[PDB]
DNA sequence: AATCTTTCACACGAT
DNA sequence: TTATCGTGTGAAAGA
């Protein structure tokens, strides 16, 4: 039989935090195939094996007699539906696969699709199937003047964005901003995905912050922030380009798969700029005849596009089990009620079942499933943490965690805190 | 008439 | 030489 979660497993588990992910990033919009033509997802979707317990299942396998062809994670990628064939990725030596040939037809007519990861171990054991984060559809990006009111192709602050250059319409040209080896280059295999910060115009350089919310505009000052090493470009003006000019005065908002460059503020009029795999600084000449221009170098403009992650984190925490470990659960928020006799914490969050237990560190608390996007649970007293406690004497903050009837740990990046009284 | 989005069509420059 | 592949850009068709 299955054995459920005990008690020591679990704080075994919470020691050492040895899950197994799978991270999958791709572009928010998708432009639409005509015809016969294949136009394909870019930045192109990669699937991203992270956490030590790849490793540790791995030699797990192997000490029951699997050969590496057996132990070695598979994937195979494909849009929501079809009519296509799933395509495969290749895991092995790296931990991460990018799908760099995938397309949508305009003979699919949906608005929105999601990707689907199939995954397995080479001896044909399951391991699940994982979605993206929903992506739409486009027909083409438009030429005018964006809207706010088309708050969905814009940029807000603090969301991620895809960068990459592309030199004549050539496919096999394509670069896109990548933080390798301590430094910032131009890669044509992989993509960063970065935060896209607001600064206000008074701001100066370092490490050092300032939070401005709403959506990017054109001659705003950005930091650009790698969203997985955290490193930092200098401040940067994003400008419109339009042919082999960057405009100064272009003032509206930046959107979904615009030409754009970067002047780095405070400079002579140099521009973020790739050769070859090198990032580097170039220097626009002026326009004598229009002040508001700038020609740029070619390697000066890059393409703008949205990015996502759909993250899934699971742990075998009473040993290998006999189900797939999918559909991940996810949690997207918490919220305490609190609400009537007995305090009480709302799950949102994807594919949750009537099977899942919450944990507030290593105590089980009695769970109630709603549906699939909610979840309700019993707060535990302060005294299943401390014990003696009348009341919550100091601060203490436990994490919380989902769990499955056969001990697979579903880790959340979210915590509940127990706070005195005024 | 003029505009904006969607679909069709073909040129550009690569292989 | 032409043949063909993604990609960019306009024309055409729809709204
Ligand atoms: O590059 C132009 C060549 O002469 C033809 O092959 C076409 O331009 C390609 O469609």
């Amino acid at each position: 039989p299955p054995k459920r979660l005990t008690r020591e497993a679990m704080r075994n588990y919470l020691k050492e935090r040895g899950d197994q992910t799978v991270l999958i990033l791709h572009a928010k919009v998708a432009q639409k195939s005509y015809g016969n033509e294949k136009r394909f997802f870019c930045p192109p979707p990669c699937v991203y094996l992270m956490g030590s317990g790849w490793k540790k299942k791995k030699e797990q396998m192997e000490r029951d007699g699997c050969s590496e062809q057996e132990s070695q994670p598979c994937a195979f990628i494909g849009i929501g539906n079809s009519d296509q064939e799933m395509q495969q990725l290749n895991l092995e030596g790296k931990n991460y696969c990018t799908a760099k040939t995938l397309y949508i037809s305009d003979s699919d007519k949906r608005k929105h699709f999601m990707l689907s990861v199939k995954m397995f171990y080479g001896n044909s054991d399951d391991i699940g199937v994982f979605l993206s984060k929903r992506i739409k559809v486009i027909s083409k990006p438009s030429k005018k003047k964006q809207s706010l009111k088309n708050a969905d192709l814009c940029i807000a602050s603090g969301t991620k964005v895809a960068l990459f250059n592309r030199l004549r319409s050539q496919t096999v040209s394509t670069r896109y901003l990548h933080v390798e080896g301590g430094n910032f280059h131009a890669s044509s295999q992989q993509w960063g995905a970065f935060y896209i910060h607001l600064l206000d115009d008074d701001e100066s350089e370092g490490e050092e912050f300032t939070v401005r919310d709403g959506y990017i505009h054109y001659g705003q000052t950005v930091k650009l922030v790698c969203s997985v090493t955290g490193m930092a470009l200098p401040r940067l003006i994003i400008r419109k380009v339009d042919k082999q000019t960057a405009l100064l005065d272009a003032d509206d908002p930046v959107s979904q798969l615009h030409k754009c460059a970067f002047y780095l503020k405070d400079t002579e009029r140099m521009y973020l700029c790739l050769s070859q795999e090198r990032i580097i600084q170039f220097q626009a000449t002026p326009c004598p005849k229009e002040q508001n221009k700038e020609m740029i170098n070619d390697g000066a403009s890059w393409t703008i596009i949205s990015t996502d992650k759909a993250e899934y984190t699971f742990y075998e925490g009473m040993g290998p089990v006999l189900a797939p470990v999918t559909p991940v659960p996810v949690v997207e928020s918490l919220q305490l009620n609190g609400g009537g006799d007995v305090a009480m914490l709302e799950l949102t969050g994807q594919n949750f079942t009537p099977n899942l237990r919450v944990w507030f560190g290593d105590v089980e608390a009695e769970t109630m499933y709603r549906c699939g996007e909610s979840m309700l649970c019993v707060v535990p007293d302060i005294s299943a943490f401390r014990e003696g406690w009348r009341w919550v004497r100091q601060p203490v903050q436990v994490p919380v965690t989902l769990v499955r009837n056969d001990g697979v740990i579903y880790s959340t990046s979210l915590t509940f805190t127990y706070t005195p009284e005024p």
